[PDB]
């Protein structure tokens, strides 16, 4: 047509919360800094790139599991064809700030149960 004014679709994005005391679960949550808590880990899946983030008060078990979830998306869902970027509070890649916007101060979240 003569005039193309409708925005194109952008790549699907997902965010997982990686949380637990010793039984650690990955739960899909809304893609927003409001999902983030400094007590847990988060996996921001941007398709060809996956951002693995752990908070300063995340526990060992969560950090281990975050590695498994990112690798698992890459390997089981992307056929190995994706880049994992590991970051932490305050070291987030620009690509993650582009998606989530400027980073606010983050709360601790709920104790793991
Ligand atoms: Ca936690
Ligand atoms: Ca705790
Ligand atoms: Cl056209
Ligand atoms: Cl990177």
């Amino acid at each position: 047509g003569s005039h193309h004014v409708v925005p194109n679709e952008v790549v699907v994005q997902r965010l997982f919360q990686v949380k637990g005391r010793r039984v650690v679960r990955a739960t899909e949550v809304p893609v927003s800094w409001e999902s983030f808590k400094n007590g847990d880990c988060f996996i921001l899946d941007l398709g060809n790139n996956i951002h693995q983030w752990c908070g300063s008060n995340s526990n060992r078990y969560e950090r281990l599991k975050a590695t498994q979830v990112s690798k698992g998306i890459r390997d089981n869902e992307r056929s190995g064809r994706a880049r994992v970027h590991v970051s932490e509070e305050g070291t987030e890649p620009e690509a993650m700030l582009q998606v989530l916007g400027p980073k606010p101060a983050l709360p601790a979240g709920t104790e793991d149960t």
